[PDB]
């Protein structure tokens, strides 16, 4: 079964700002997702230092960037710590509430969209370029889930029956029709080089 959840008002509001504000420098979404993956990889690495078995679900600590013109998706895959059901439904919302408030405050003082990551809500920059985001995630202590939202005030969570991923998180960006440049190899390489060149994990850009 699919469960449907309301975003808290603040998140819905930040999602609408991101979708509605005129802002041409959309490419920043990518480094925010990469940065999130790098935090999650840092987290499982740290946890394995005292418990090597946290890596039984996979030892490779990496990020793949997967474009698919047929589906119109750009997928960011990591083998980081992953999110539990409790994360998806409760903790993210808690974290994202305070972070939205500070971000929205900062925008008044003429901060801009590109600083979203400093407030722990960079994930929502996905909506600069994606009409829909699907997040598939697997934590050691929990089942594989799929989160999804097209914004509009709600998100769904379900257990995922797709290919098991081991451990980690995939963020599938269903791109808007006018954002297919982010399916292009040279475009992705250009962005990664400019904003993400010093990440402490291998980034593989898949080709089609
Ligand atoms: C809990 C918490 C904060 C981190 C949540 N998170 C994020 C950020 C995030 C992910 C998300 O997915 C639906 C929704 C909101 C959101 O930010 C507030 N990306 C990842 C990721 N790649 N791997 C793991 F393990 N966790 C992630």
């Amino acid at each position: 079964h699919v469960e449907t959840f309301a975003f808290q008002a603040e998140i819905a509001q930040l999602m609408s700002l991101i979708i509605n504000t005129f802002y041409s420098n959309k490419e920043i979404f990518l480094r925010e997702l990469i940065s999130n993956s790098s935090d999650a990889l840092d987290k499982i690495r740290y946890e394995s230092l005292t418990d090597p078995s946290k890596l039984d679900s996979g030892k490779e600590l990496h990020i793949n960037l997967i474009p698919n013109k047929q589906d119109r998706t750009l997928t960011i895959v990591d083998t980081g710590i992953g999110m539990t059901k409790a994360d998806l439904i409760n903790n993210l919302g808690t974290i994202a509430k305070s972070g939205t408030k500070a971000f929205m405050e900062a925008l008044q003082a003429g901060a801009d969209i590109s600083m979203i990551g400093q407030f722990g809500v960079g994930f929502y920059s996905a909506y600069l370029v994606a009409e829909k985001v699907t997040v598939i995630t697997k934590h050691n202590d929990d089942e594989q889930y799929a989160w999804e939202s097209s914004a509009g005030g709600s998100f769904t969570v379900r257990t995922d029956t797709g290919e098991p991923m081991g451990r980690g998180t995939k963020v599938i960006l269903h791109l808007k029709e006018d954002q297919t440049e982010y399916l292009e190899e040279r475009r992705i390489k250009e962005i990664v080089k400019k904003h993400s060149q010093f990440i402490g994990y291998p980034i593989t850009l898949f080709v089609e």
